[PDB]
């Protein structure tokens, strides 16, 4: 069931931004181990006195680093005055986030057809307001509100090239890396308390639940056309393996964002890529099940991926999971930075064609219980 | 002239210790910037509850990336029971360190007979203690006074693999990477004024003066067999084209690491491996000197580069100058990280053979004149 309830007009996921402490050391480290293009910057050379932001792009995926400078370079500024390209920005507020939380997702940004007006029909309900609707060049408006944790949601929208105050790199500097990655399927939220975060976030955007004991439970919100995919996950207590999302609030000093999830147009050629490089800057990935696991994909996918396409799986590590109506390929990074807490994800769906309808083949839980039966049926 | 008035016994550079925000992106990416691999790590996984660092060597050169964890993680936690294993480490001045300077050296590490007495005689001398003497596994010795800025000299001596509490990183994760470089050939720091500076450190350690209007004055600090090398530099102001050493100051907030001069035992090949991943997560070079820079070596260095390896340094961008008594070969890194304060330099000396002794060529400071010269040339 989908009462397509969204509140006010939701586009795409459009870009996901991390609060850094060095912008530019972390973007070179995903650029490389994502595959992605240096596509726009904002900084001292752009005539930003206050952070320093760098765009990587791989298809429609967007991901913006953010690190602030020295106060001093800007005392002189007032918001009127600024010279920072995202309004929102606030200094103290991004070294409190980082020294609380590590490296991580300040801001999910979802285009919307007004900015204005979802911020004001949000707050209207109950969304907690977090940076008020700025118009930039006449061009952009951006607002936030918050999410969980300190995430905000970001909404922006275009009146017709990522904002305006941004500058498109140069292409010496611009090698065009490409491992498949195309576009943002899903962000995911760890809480501790599911309940009230979903009825909060559901409050506010009108998003609805989309259709679906290893230490969580979990639920998905969804826009109009289920093409913006917010899971939510809050730890199982007393589990007797420690919940991993218990792990996350403890090491994140609280709510905040797990994973990403991004969509591969050719997940074996991504992977293969992305593994080629885990151990020269790149990403790792989680531990791979047993050869049993890729055994027992023949009872369960064998209608839909070949011998031969199995046992590229198996070469990758990539792991299968089903729905009713389609199927998912997934495969799990390590976390990306000091602390164990976000890591990435990147996935290839089959099947629900009409375009591909969103979250076709669901999210892989079905593979809590499947890799657990795949271990002690190796343990023999 | 060399007074060998070192006051107690200095072997060799040992370390160079960044703090970062996030230890394990900055040292993902110097590892495929500079070719080195990983060789320890003291993290979580070891039972350090207090920081994260991690070891990349090439050579004898050790660059160590720590950041802070959440301070929850250890408040149970006093000093006789404390679970980091660099003692002298506290969250608070970690944090401060790095948002006021931005990603930076903290410490520059020598190894020394005796750690101890050498804080013992440096105190007494002048310096002011950072950190006291503490005898780590009854077999590695740490201390610390304060260098210039928030950067410290760490004073390390041996009984007898990089410290007690470190682990040898799994082999899958170390992969060989091996660009030529070798070891730290000098450390350079940037202050107001070099003339408190100098004072200071060669009252508290004994290093004498090294034998030698662009913006700067400078001086070098030698150890008695001068293999410790470390320049000072101050601005010199009103000069028309403002003093890199005070845009420096300004964006890293006073005083700091200018920068790292690695020594390459093929500069030729470090280049070409470092240039190929300049724009694929790796490190930048300052714009190279026109081509009447190296139709002008031919009368400076003919004698001791051939034609081919004076066209190697152009292909390369290789800066070239000249002692009484050997030649440098030099580049520049662009800043390593978002603020324009520090940058690396790879140098390669011939000349000296005695081994080869210490500076053998200088620093490059004729580099500036010839430089300039060459582009008023090439604009002819
Ligand atoms: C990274 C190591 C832990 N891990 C271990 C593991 O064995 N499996 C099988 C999964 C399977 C699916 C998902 C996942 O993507 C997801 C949910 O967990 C809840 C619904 C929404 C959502 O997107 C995750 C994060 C993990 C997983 O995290
Ligand atoms: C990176 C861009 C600025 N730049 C531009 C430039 O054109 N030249 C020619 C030089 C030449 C030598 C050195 C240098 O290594 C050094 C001293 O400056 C002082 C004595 C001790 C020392 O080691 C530096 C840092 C630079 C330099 O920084
Ligand atoms: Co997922
Ligand atoms: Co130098």
């Amino acid at each position: 069931k989908n009462p397509k309830s969204d509140k006010f007009k939701v586009k795409r996921f459009h870009h996901i931004e991390f609060w850094c402490g060095d912008a530019t050391n972390v973007a070179r480290r995903f650029s490389w181990g994502l595959g992605m293009r240096f596509s726009a910057k904002s900084d001292l050379s752009t005539g930003n006195m206050v952070h320093a932001s760098y765009l990587l792009t791989s298809g429609d995926l967007r991901f913006l680093f953010t690190a602030p400078y020295s106060p001093s370079l800007s005392a002189g500024e007032i918001k009127p005055t600024t010279t920072a390209s995202i309004p929102s920005f606030d200094h103290g507020s991004c070294r409190s986030f980082f020294s609380s939380h590590g490296l991580g997702v300040r801001a999910v940004a979802i285009e919307v057809e007004d900015a204005e007006s979802a911020f004001s029909i949000s707050v209207a309900n109950g969304a907690i307001p977090s940076s008020p609707p700025i118009v930039l060049n006449e061009a952009v408006t951006i607002a936030e509100v918050k999410l969980y944790g300190d995430v905000v949601l970001r909404y922006v929208s275009y009146k017709a090239e990522f904002l305006p105050g941004f500058e498109r790199v140069e292409d010496a500097s611009s090698f065009p890396l490409d491992y498949g990655i195309r576009r943002l399927d899903h962000a995911v939220g760890n809480v501790p308390e599911l309940g009230p975060a979903l009825t909060y976030v559901a409050g506010f955007t009108g998003f609805h639940q989309f259709a679906e004991e290893s230490g969580l439970n979990s639920a998905v919100l969804a826009s109009n056309d289920e093409m913006v995919l917010l899971p939510i996950n809050e730890p199982v207590h007393g589990t007797k393996r420690k919940s991993q999302i218990q792990t996350y609030l403890e090491h994140n000093e609280g709510a905040g964002l797990q994973h990403l999830a991004l969509m591969s147009e050719d997940i074996f050629r991504t992977l293969r890529e992305m593994r080629k490089r885990s151990s020269i800057g790149g990403f790792d990935f989680m531990p791979s099940p047993p050869p049993t696991y890729y055994q027992n994909l023949k009872k369960r996918v064998g209608d839909v991926l070949s011998d031969d396409q199995i046992k590229e799986c198996e070469e990758l590590g990539i792991l299968v999971d089903r729905d009713d109506q389609g199927t998912l390929l997934q495969i799990f990074t390590k976390p990306l930075g000091d602390r164990p807490t976000i890591f990435i994800e990147i996935i290839q769906r089959v099947g629900c064609m009409m375009y591909q309808s969103g979250g076709c083949g669901g999210f892989g839980k079905g593979n809590f219980s499947e890799l657990f039966k795949s271990i002690e049926e190796y343990e023999k």
